[PDB]
């Protein structure tokens, strides 16, 4: 059954790449500190701060995650709101402070 991707040749991979092409995001710690976090294909906020959950063994019920500087939900994604490579997201102790 000859299929002809397998044969095409032209294999390879060419640094057909630029580091800023990804996205970036800090995830500003809350106290006086940021950790730069970055976003390669897309995804939405949701890994963004479970990947901090998982960093600071406390999850997202218990650290109000807050980009553009204001709370939202994970899937609303960052380009939605208009700001993103290069933004920031605040995590705050728990969703009502407790």
């Amino acid at each position: 059954m000859g299929d002809d991707d397998s044969a095409v040749n032209n294999n390879g991979s060419s640094p057909v790449n630029n580091q800023g092409e990804h996205i970036q995001v800090k995830v500003r710690s809350p106290d006086g500190a940021e950790v730069f976090f970055k976003i390669k294909r897309k995804t939405k906020l949701e890994k963004l701060m479970e990947v901090y959950c998982n960093r600071l063994g406390q999850s997202m019920e218990a650290v109000r995650f807050l980009y553009d500087g204001d709370r939202i939900h994970g899937d609303n994604t960052p380009e939605q709101l208009g700001i993103e490579d290069g933004d920031v997201i605040d995590a705050m102790v728990q969703q009502t402070g407790g």
